[PDB]
């Protein structure tokens, strides 16, 4: 029994994380950014907005290692999701917004629109095992771990009803270069070469003006895209968007 469409921001109003746009910078770190965005709004559900944090993309980008992949060259999903209920994760917010225990340390920057901020270009930062001035408990204290990772099927109902029960997850597709120019409405490749791989933390669904649509937070700053976020096209697995899903439930605090 799944409703036409759903929108974790207004199921879980008194989650501000389901709500905030990241920037992953000059750095592919997009693979951390969809997961650590997921787990941070499930620690709100799971505890019925009694523990809102911002999980920390850096502790997850620059402590993984080579499990989770190469860093800012890029990493995998499932494996963030992995070190998440092995070694865990501690807060950390955006980047100078001393939130946190390590807040993000790549400045934001421009992702293919013209703006304020220095444009993006082409270095993973090293694991540091210690919060940021100011902030406390301790980096030990601050972490918080999953119950467990699990892939969610390349089914369209399966991903509603993981979303639906347990909140946002982690997925990946294939950005073509019309990608890059989107605004508003429901994407669909109709244009443009193959770029790579993108993975982004999926929030909800619906129907606009007659398509089926997945609600998408993307990581490129809120000036990108519609307010930071995007609707792709929904139920015919779209630049692989349904094929590479992934969640995990967080231990209590
Ligand atoms: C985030 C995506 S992005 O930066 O928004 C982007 C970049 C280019 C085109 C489209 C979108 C990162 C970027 C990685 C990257 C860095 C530098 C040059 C080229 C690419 N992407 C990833 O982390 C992806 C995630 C992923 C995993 C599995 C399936 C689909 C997507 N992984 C990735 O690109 N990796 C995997 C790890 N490997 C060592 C490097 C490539």
């Amino acid at each position: 029994k799944l409703p036409a469409s759903f929108d974790a921001r207004e199921q879980w109003p008194q989650c501000p994380t389901i709500k905030e746009i990241r920037d992953q910078g000059s750095c592919g770190s997009c693979w951390a950014f969809g997961a650590v965005e997921a787990i941070s709004d499930r620690i709100c559900i799971h505890t019925n907005a009694h523990v809102s944090v911002e999980v920390s993309a850096e502790d997850l980008l620059t402590c993984c290692g080579s499990m989770c992949g190469d860093g800012c060259n890029g990493g995998y999903p499932a494996e963030a999701w992995n070190f998440w209920t092995r070694k865990g994760l501690v807060s950390g917010g955006l980047y100078e917004s001393h939130v946190g225990c390590r807040p993000y340390s790549i400045p934001p920057c421009e992702h293919h629109v013209n703006g304020s901020r220095p444009p993006c270009t082409g270095d993973t930062p090293k694991c540091s095992k210690i919060c940021e001035p100011g902030y406390s408990p301790t980096y030990k204290q601050d972490k918080h771990y999953g119950y467990n990772s699990y892939s969610v099927s390349n089914s369209e109902k399966d991903i509603m009803a993981e979303i639906y029960k347990n909140g946002p997850v982690e997925g990946a597709f294939s950005v073509y270069s019309d990608f890059l120019l989107y605004k508003s409405g429901v994407y669909q490749h109709v244009t443009g070469e193959m770029m790579g791989g993108h993975a982004i933390r999926i929030l909800g669904w619906g129907v606009e003006n007659g398509t089926p649509y997945w609600l998408v937070a993307n990581s490129w700053n809120t000036d990108w895209g519609d307010n930071g976020f995007f609707k792709i096209l929904r139920g015919q697995d779209h630049c692989g968007i349904e094929s590479e899903v992934v969640a995990g439930i967080p231990r209590t605090d």
